[PDB]
């Protein structure tokens, strides 16, 4: 019933007790496990969450079982019976999104989940203001290469009307051209996005790096477009600390990791529009968006600029030069004075939140297959460290394309 | 649409349904609640036995086409006959040959499935003494490694039975590398073998003093103590490990075997139990080069090997340790192709499996397969695997990992 938790590096064991707090089924059964799928596809039940936040926020802060308490169970009550649903807190809202990157098991970065700044944006009526917030998170997050991790809060989904939505998955990404040769120029991932933007009046440039614009939808209206003014959009060069070569590739990425298009649920609401951004891990850039072959796929280019052998796939080609393009991303950054982690730093980190969350929460849910980084995975420690799954709120989901 | 999970390619964006998860007889370790995937280990009665045997005995005669037939339902009838007066069966010769190869295909965790059906099945379900045992092994040895032309074999031992003890093998592999345990605390040798190594002496094994001393063989016949047998040297292969420009890699006096051999592992047919039942393969070269040789609680050569490469060894974004296990891993297949010997690099390991998972999606509509097993220690998400969601769920027959015999 409690799951015995084993390092097989150190030969230590834990025991994960938190896992009892899931109210939330996984993909999973006995009969087979589901866990390396990506996505697998009343008053009474929106109150009963309800009061369980709000029994985690007043426990988080000691006041468990005060008067404050008990009179915010009873507003949240007399709101929901008489209008179906409730409002939350400024503080509570910061409560639950910082506990939902905690809770978020697919993230390496968890060390971190207690600082972060907390934008209200639940005054928002337009797309237009939705813009600004946007703006104003950017220029925050940013911080001239000094990175801050971020949220901002549009707001929450509501029973007679449309979403909020930022129909980018990011607030940063490259265009993706098809070509006439079914080729494709710039980032085969927003190839669909880049199509959308045009749709609605985009005049696009013809760029392997052309930073996307925004389209923004507040309830029931079509989307807007919004280009991003390119002094916020901070980007980094990539070059190489010994082959001088490499910088004429002529390769950048962004700096600002801000997921866009994923819903937050706090204490039963749910929040269809709030961007988070903090820090890149460097696999993230210099092995999945460089290195994959549906992305950028720069790898057969690199290693024929290090004259290595690719006649076969013994020589290992593809892992030195794999190798070769995380190190430029870490110097490129390390030179520009912007943040980034790599994966061994990371992961040591990571580590040390699940001792953390050990002794504070009795376990942390972690997916072994997101936790261990694209190249190197042994090479960490996560990799030796078995980790049990699980759902817990508040929680980022995914959701479903807007259109 | 379709009632059973559906499954991505990310990379090519292609989806298949595994309908074959519906034939699994045994439940693993997820639930609703949480997914318990990453774990290494998750935690006769007749009527039982039967069901198993007869499930068996159906898939046989599925895989002959000869479903429903009379040889079928006799051969069922001949079987629960032998349950009914004995409380086990017997499987016919060509039974076990079909078992053992369906072992190999339902295992979740191993990449090199594509050489399912080339299998060399040794009965030897006739042994009767350790030292014959002995004879089985040495000359399963002999065969699988046909000189390093690597051919994959398993041999048999008798079943487990009603009130007699076990055939066992108490070493884990067939060819394992002994560990001392020093005075200073720290491992002479390989880590993994401390125990083994410890056991080896207590009955009577006179150790060697190197960090590649190949271990004796602890052998078992039912119901009696382990006798001990050392290999005779000209039957174990090594190759020793150089790297074809860094020219001091040589003068590191690494080496490794050509022949991975599990032993201690549970080969199930039909609800009969062969304890003793060892097979070999050949390796994939980051089991070497990246777990055995890597491993921080393995040999741990990753720090020696980056000084001698002069790297940066006192920070992290170096990459330091992803420079020099890329060389270590070069190092093993450059080696092991110079003296001609089996190896698979885990490019072409993995490129052979999303082949194989497309023959058994054809042929049994799905393939169990272990996500975090099937995957690369090094240069994961560079190889196609990594973008392949996987259903993993346990048929039978099968290997299974049994409790250490003592
Ligand atoms: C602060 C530095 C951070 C680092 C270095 C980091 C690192 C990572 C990495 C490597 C992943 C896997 C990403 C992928 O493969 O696409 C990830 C996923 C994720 N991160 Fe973090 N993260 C950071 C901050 C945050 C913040 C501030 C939040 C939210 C407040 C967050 C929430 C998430 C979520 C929800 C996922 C899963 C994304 C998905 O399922 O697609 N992370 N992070
Ligand atoms: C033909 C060449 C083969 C290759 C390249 C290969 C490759 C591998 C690899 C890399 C592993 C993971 C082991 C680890 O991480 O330590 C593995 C596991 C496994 N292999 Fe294969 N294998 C081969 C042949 C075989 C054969 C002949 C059998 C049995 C007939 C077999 C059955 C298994 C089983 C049962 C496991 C799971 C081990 C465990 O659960 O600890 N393999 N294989
Ligand atoms: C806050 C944060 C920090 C950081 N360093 N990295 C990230 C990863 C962001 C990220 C980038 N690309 C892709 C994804 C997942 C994309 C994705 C994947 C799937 C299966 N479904 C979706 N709806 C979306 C996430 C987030
Ligand atoms: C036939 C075969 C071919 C091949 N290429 N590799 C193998 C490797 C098998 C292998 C190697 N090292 C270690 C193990 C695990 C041993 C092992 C033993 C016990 C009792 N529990 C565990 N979880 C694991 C298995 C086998
Ligand atoms: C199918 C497979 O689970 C999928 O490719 C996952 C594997 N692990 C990952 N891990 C991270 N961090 N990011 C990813 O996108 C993926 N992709
Ligand atoms: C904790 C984790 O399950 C464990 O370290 C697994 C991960 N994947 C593996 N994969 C293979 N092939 N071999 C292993 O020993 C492991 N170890
Ligand atoms: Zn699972």
């Amino acid at each position: 019933k409690f799951p015995r938790v084993k390092n097989w590096e150190l030969g230590s064991i834990t025991y994960d007790t938190l896992c009892a707090q899931s109210q939330q089924d996984g993909p999973c059964t006995p009969r087979r496990c589901l866990g390396s799928l990506m996505l697998p596809r009343p008053a009474e039940q929106l109150l009963s969450q309800a009061r369980d936040f709000i029994n985690q926020y007043y426990s988080s802060i000691k006041r468990s079982g005060s008067q404050a308490h008990e009179e915010r169970l009873q507003e949240v009550e007399a709101e929901v019976a008489s209008t179906g649903t409730y409002h939350l807190r400024e503080s509570e809202l910061v409560f639950g999104a910082k506990q939902a990157w905690r809770n978020a098991p697919r993230c390496v970065g968890r060390i971190q989940w207690g600082k972060l700044q907390v934008f209200d944006a639940r005054d928002c009526s337009s797309a237009q203001e939705m813009f600004t917030y946007i703006c104003n998170h950017i220029k925050y997050a940013t911080n001239r290469g000094n990175l801050r991790s971020a949220i901002t809060v549009f707001p929450q989904r509501a029973p007679g009307r449309g979403d909020f939505r930022i129909w980018n998955s990011q607030l940063v990404r490259y265009a993706g051209y098809r070509q006439q040769d079914g080729s494709v120029r710039g980032d085969p991932a927003n190839v669909e996005i880049t199509e959308l933007c045009i749709q609605h009046g985009w005049t696009p440039g013809n760029g392997r790096f052309d930073v996307l614009p925004l389209l923004l939808q507040a309830p029931d209206e079509a989307p807007e477009l919004f280009v991003l003014p390119p002094e916020l959009v901070l980007e980094v060069p990539l070059e190489h600390p010994t082959l001088e070569w490499f910088a004429a590739l002529g390769l950048r990425w962004y700096a600002l990791p801000a997921v866009s298009n994923m819903l937050l649920e706090i204490g039963g609401l749910e929040f269809s529009a709030a961007p988070f951004s903090g820090w890149y891990m460097s696999t993230e850039i210099g092995t999945r968006d460089l290195c994959d072959p549906h992305r950028y796929n720069i790898l057969e280019d690199v290693a024929v600029c290090m004259d290595l052998d690719t006649r076969t796939t013994s020589s290992l080609w593809k892992d030195k030069a794999a190798v070769e393009i995380n190190l430029a991303v870490l110097h490129s950054f390390q030179l520009a004075k912007v943040t980034i982690v790599d994966h061994h730093a990371a992961t040591v980190s990571f580590m040390k939140h699940l001792d953390n969350e050990q002794k504070a929460r009795g376990g942390c849910p972690a997916d072994w297959a997101w936790i261990v980084p694209p190249i190197s995975g042994s090479l960490t420690p996560v990799f030796h460290q078995e980790m049990v799954n699980y759902i817990l709120s508040p929680a980022f989901r995914y959701q479903p394309d807007p259109w």
